[PDB]
């Protein structure tokens, strides 16, 4: 009554210890009640291993407890998958990574950390890389018996970073005394153990002015944090004098960078940036700059925040009639997505796009169609079913005429009684030609009381060469069904006329040499006297049918001939005119790579060589085709070329553009995207101002443009414009919402400040201003 | 007789210890014999500091020995530069980084290294980052008293990597016994000291099949190695079963990669790639892949091999005649080059391309032109001189009128007597406007027996607002020379007319608000009522001149105003119309990438937005422009676009094709090859 559907899959990750053991339950619903077979990475169904791996009832795959010696990679470190299936269809679950890890010994280390008196320290708890996955930092402990846990900052100095390190703010002599050591927990065994080696802070006292330096390799790193956690970006840099750390985030993909906005969610402890409550929007390339009076160094971080994968197919089940299209839409959530791929009753298909579209359904299309959305660490699945339409039964042929041979003279009566719902029309064909009430052929069709169509083909007096391949076609607007059969008439070989076969590039020409007369011996196809099959395109069969695979003009455009001859002498010739028209070849486009800014001049060029003479070239914007009122100038070029000109680009002109060009016996097109961005415009460019002594200076600079611009500021110090340099890093002077927020204005803060509005669409917007003091 | 030239510059880097001291000698040649003044980062000439820094004879800058307390950043951690100069001209040397470092204590550490029995180990000698620059690894020592130096591999197992690490190949139980410790040398103090902490190999039994793992951050790194050294690329990856390491080099810039070719010069020890005798060609993005039966991990390295910077200007000295062009070519070697920049007699110029080209030389162009080629760690300089040729003397102004003020009424007689060879023409200008025999201005010019031009400007009865900045221009076809001077007339403020100033993208607009009347107090420029300093590009001076640097249309195309007002009330307004003309931007082409076969249909499309209205678009084939007989159909597109159609392609149509399109106040073009 219903195909299978997963009610409960196993998780993506199952990690466990050899003393703990593990079980993974896979529950599937269906009708008939499906069996649950477990499968392996390659596709083979997984077997049993007494003691290590057992397949139990209710689709429960069990990995019982075991000893180190009993550990076996094949079983305890393997990619499993649950496959639920009934006689109606099959569905394989998402990937289940089984990782049994034998409870092995590990010891964490904490080594000496060297600091230049004044800089901030990061005491790292070194865990053996090979056990990292299962071991993490829990709490730090000092020899003075102080215990630093994760959470808020202790004494405004000591802070346990999310990533496990102990971050000592502003290291001074009073801290080279304490010996620090970490306490780790193994997330499978459940033991918390202290480090075997205690670290300490070697504090060295500054004499020479040391340029800020980073640990070479530590200059660049990529991190992948789990969703809605607390992320810890570090900027390892020592130096003297004590340097200052500034954080920036690059704008998606570009070389432009915005300064990081400090607040309640994102905070900066010394040089380390802490980001609370992570979201996917926080993903990107982060740059930390570290300056001091001597020099400046910089480090970067490629940060990627995750989001659980989850899939859903619309609709869950659908019933489609034969011949009609079936649509599956895969709806998915999660980040990042590396591979969206489709599947059918276990085995995969070629489709790797969200929407799977069957153009014309048939029997073999029945069953389950799965959609997979997977990445490096996760895999989400979604299921769906296709039922064969029905209670809407297609055309079938019951009492149908069968093969016959005869001598000319007698009346022949062929009958095709076809049934179906709705009641179909029955048309008659002879060797591909539709014959009607022509000559002495009479063709009839009535409907029986039961609702079946009885169609007769009466031939008054079958003639020498009426014989051939007759077929009736039971066609319904719900699908088609045909029945062919051979009628042989005594007589000399006689080949019918063949109207010119007009085929287009690359199509497969299938043609049958329509012979007549029954003692026919040999039907051979010839081109210019040579036997037809002489190249990779051409195939010919003794039944008298020719078939060319990939049609091409100067190759196979010609007048073919078929010769039919009986035993002892008599022969007949037929001449086919294979016309191979040249299908138009559209050459690709290129918009000016700006992209286009509002108020532009865009020129698009559609050029196409191909089928001479008729050339119908049109332009199409997603859904419709150019109403001139809109303001888009479509022109042609002499030899049926085309140029789409758009002066005065507007937002309305944004979207999917397509040159749709067709030519006698073909239709080809090409699509190009058109994005219409907008530059920065001011909505409040600043007002020349003089504040009172020590008043909080609130001067608002603000623009509007697409993409949203960033509002920089700068200052020129000595009462003169020209230096325009970055502001003076202090809580006194802040930038927020594009507003210059300079609290408690100092009498030295006279002079010109300059706000720039930029999104990178055109050159920048800029504004100069003088902020002064009064007392 | 000759401008200065550097015979001996100081090195880019001078590092030294407070007990050792250091001297940097800068020797320069010339005629007259040039003085050698030492300069500082900003451009100021460096002074003396008794005890710490002393400027001695022979251009020797001396940094004598000193005590820790005496160390001072300003002096002992500074960017110095030698400047040699004579009365003929000036030349400043390459940058000299002086880094005095007080002999301070350091202790190297060697910590526990954990390995999965079977994998290869890399025992690292941890040096304090802040002393790295002056401390490197010399040799390793084991508690069993074995000493591993750099060079070839010991016992086919132990190897000291170039970068100082101890690389233990295929670690087995028999090696968790030995305690390893490194011996470092300080390259300034000259002491070699052992590590304060001995490391060891914690060897662990493999039971669980562990996927190869790298140290997260250690997945990506950029290195910059010195030329012709031995480079050491590492691929830190443990795992079980014992994994296999494959190295690849990416093809310059692309996503395609080639497998690294092992031989005698480049060898692979376990997972670490060693490259001997480095060359710039070895620079690139290297990828190490590490696979095993369970999984696969990968690390990358951005490797950059250096090459000493060295510059040379062709020619070293040249003598050019007035009005004629002077060419300097900067020839340089070295890698990488970040900035090729030109300079003149100390102060820099705007040119940042190899070939410096003076289009028309004049007096002020005489002297030295330096070329700099610099990067992050190095800076190479090259010098050159320009002498003034002639025996063909340029225009000079002898008896010239000087500044004056007066009340209106009297007749004024300005005289510019200019000399030169040939005898120049003298034209008169007022505030940028050329005035002739207009109104009651009479302007004359005769030639004296001696061959000097005596040009007079007689104003019949100087009026209220004839006053302003008068200048005479002594122009010769061998060069030019001008003389300006101020004439003040007593009247109310009065600003002249200003014809629309038509400027093109990026040009520098310089404009002076032509006021008249002498008790004038305040000349201020305004845009739409705000005072005109209102965007980066804009500068304004109390003399009443405005100047915009980089002109751009919607930014600064507008009608500017200048207001001039005297003390107590009276004012006058002037309106300038600054127009930004736009130079045409031609969009590139694309022939069908076949290439074209004889008997073809080729369609080429020349599209250009820019200067509205006039648009002259032509097509050019190497040497000439389309004779229609040949069989090439040139068409236009509605809004002055262009389409070159060639049906029936022939051999004659092969060659260099170019769309040459010009627009009022500009000419732009683009070339495409046509290969049949
Ligand atoms: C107001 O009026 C002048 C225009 O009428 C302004 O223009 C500036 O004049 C300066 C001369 O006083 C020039 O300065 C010189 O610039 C050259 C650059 O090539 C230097 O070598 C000189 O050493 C320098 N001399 C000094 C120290 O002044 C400016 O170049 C010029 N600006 C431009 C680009 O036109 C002046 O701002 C001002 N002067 C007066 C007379 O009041
Ligand atoms: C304004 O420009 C000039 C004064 O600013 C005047 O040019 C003057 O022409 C005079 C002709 O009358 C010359 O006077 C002659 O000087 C020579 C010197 O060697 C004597 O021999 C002549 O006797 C004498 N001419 C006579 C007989 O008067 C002057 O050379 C010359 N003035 C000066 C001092 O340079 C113009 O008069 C006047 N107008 C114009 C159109 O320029
Ligand atoms: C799973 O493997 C571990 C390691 O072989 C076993 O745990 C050890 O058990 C022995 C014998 O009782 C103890 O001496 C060790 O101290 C244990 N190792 C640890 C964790 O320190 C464990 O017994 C195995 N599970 C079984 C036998 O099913
Ligand atoms: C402070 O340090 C930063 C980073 O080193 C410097 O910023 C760079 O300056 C150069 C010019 O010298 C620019 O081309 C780079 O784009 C800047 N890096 C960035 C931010 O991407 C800055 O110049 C330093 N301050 C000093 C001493 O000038
Ligand atoms: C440069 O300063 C250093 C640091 O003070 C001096 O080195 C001292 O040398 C004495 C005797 O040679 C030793 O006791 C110590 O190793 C150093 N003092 C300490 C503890 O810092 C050095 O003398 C100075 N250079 C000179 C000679 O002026
Ligand atoms: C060894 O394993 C590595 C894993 O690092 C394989 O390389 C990846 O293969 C995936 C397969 O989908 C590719 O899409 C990635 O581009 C590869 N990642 C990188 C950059 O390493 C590799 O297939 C294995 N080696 C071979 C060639 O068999």
């Amino acid at each position: 009554q219903k195909g299978p559907v997963f009610l409960k899959e196993p998780t993506n990750r199952i990690d466990f210890s050899n003393s703990t053991g593990a079980e993974i339950e896979c529950k599937a619903s269906g009708n008939p009640m499906p069996e649950i077979i477990w499968i392996r990475s390659d596709g083979t169904a997984v077997g049993d291993v007494p003691g290590l791996r057992q397949i139990s009832s209710d689709g429960k795959l069990v990995f019982p407890p075991f000893r180190a010696e009993d550990y076996r990679q094949e079983v305890h470190a393997q990619v499993y998958a649950c496959l639920a299936r009934n006689q109606f269809g099959s569905i394989i679950s998402r990937d289940v990574h089984v990782r049994a890890v034998v409870a092995q010994y590990y010891e964490a280390d904490v080594n000496k950390e060297h600091v230049i008196r004044g800089n901030s320290a990061v005491i790292k708890c070194l865990i053996p890389s090979f056990v990292a996955d299962f071991v993490e930092v829990v709490s730090w402990h000092t020899d003075e018996e102080e215990n630093y846990f994760p959470g808020a900052e202790y004494d405004g100095k000591y802070l346990v970073l999310p990533s496990g390190e102990l971050h000592i703010r502003e290291v001074g002599p009073e801290d080279g005394y304490k010996s620090y050591q970490c306490r780790t927990k193994h997330r499978l065994t459940g033991e918390t153990r202290l480090s075997a080696t205690k670290g300490r802070l070697v504090i060295t006292e500054p004499i020479s002015s040391a340029v800020p330096k980073v640990v070479s390799l530590a200059k660049f790193d990529m991190k992948t944090y789990s969703g809605s956690s607390t992320m810890a970006l570090l900027c390892p840099a020592q130096g003297y004098p004590v340097p200052v750390f500034r954080w920036y985030k690059f704008i998606e993909g570009t070389t432009r960078k915005q300064a990081v906005v400090l607040n309640d969610r994102v905070k900066q402890v010394s040089g380390t940036l802490i980001i609370k409550d992570a979201v996917v929007e926080d993903s990107g390339k982060y740059l930390c700059v570290v300056n001091n009076s001597v020099g400046g160094e910089s480090v970067e971080t490629v940060l990627t925040v995750t989001a659980p994968l989850s899939a859903k197919i619309d609709p869950p089940t659908q019933t489609v009639d034969f011949g009609r299209p079936a649509v599956f839409t895969c709806q998915y959530t999660g980040n990042p997505i590396k591979t969206v791929s489709w599947m059918k009753d276990g085995k995969a298909i070629g489709h790797s796009e969200s929407v799977l579209r069957i153009e014309s359904v048939k029997k073999e299309d029945k069953g389950m169609y799965q959609c997979f959305v997977r990445n490096d660490r996760e895999s989400a699945e979604a299921s769906a079913e296709l039922k064969l339409g029905g209670r809407f039964d297609p055309p079938v042929i019951r009492q149908a005429f069968q093969e016959e041979t005869m001598e000319p003279g007698p009346s022949v009566f062929l009958k095709c009684v076809a049934g179906g719902n709705p009641t179909p029309e029955i048309s008659w064909e002879l060797d591909g030609k539709k014959i009607a009430n022509n000559d002495r052929y009479q063709v009839g069709q009535y409907v029986t009381v039961n609702g079946d169509v009885v169609s007769y083909l009466n031939i008054t007096s079958v003639h020498a060469n009426d014989g051939g391949l007759y077929k009736c076609i039971a066609k319904s607007k719900v699908g088609v069904a045909e029945h062919s059969a051979k009628l042989n008439v005594y007589g000399l070989p006689y080949i019918r006329q063949m109207e010119k076969k007009a085929i287009v590039a690359g199509e497969t020409l299938i043609v049958t040499c329509p012979v007549a007369g029954y003692p026919i011996d040999s039907i051979v196809w010839e081109r210019d006297n040579r036997a037809l099959p002489i190249n990779r395109k051409q195939k010919v069969f003794p039944n008298g049918t020719l078939i060319i695979e990939n049609v091409e003009r100067n190759s196979d455009q010609a007048t073919y001939t078929c010769v039919a001859k009986n035993q002892e002498g008599y022969s007949a010739r037929g001449s086919l005119e294979v016309q191979v028209m040249v299908l138009p070849r559209i050459i690709p486009f290129a918009f000016e790579e700006g992209p286009a800014q509002v108020g532009q001049y865009l020129t698009l060029h559609c050029s196409v060589p191909g089928g001479d003479l008729p050339l119908n070239i049109d332009w199409t914007l997603d859904g419709q085709a150019i109403s001139e009122d809109l303001g888009i100038t479509t022109s042609r070029v002499g030899r049926r070329g085309s140029v789409l000109t758009i002066e005065a680009v507007e937002a309305s002109h944004a979207g999917n553009f397509t040159c749709h060009a067709r030519n006698l016996a073909g239709h080809q097109q090409f699509t190009t995207p058109l994005n219409v961005y907008v530059p920065p415009r001011w909505i409040l460019e600043p007002t020349d101002k003089a504040f009172a002594q020590g008043s909080d200076a609130k001067v608002e600079c603000k623009a509007d443009g697409f993409p949203k611009p960033q509002v920089t500021w700068k200052k020129a110090v000595g009462d003169t414009p020209g230096e325009y340099k970055d502001l003076k890093k202090s809580d006194n002077i802040r930038v927020e919402e594009g507003t210059l927020h300079v609290d408690n204005i100092q009498k030295t803060n006279e002079g010109y400040y300059l706000c720039e509005a930029i999104n990178g669409i055109g050159s920048g917007l800029s504004a100069v201003i003088m902020i002064s003091v009064q007392a």
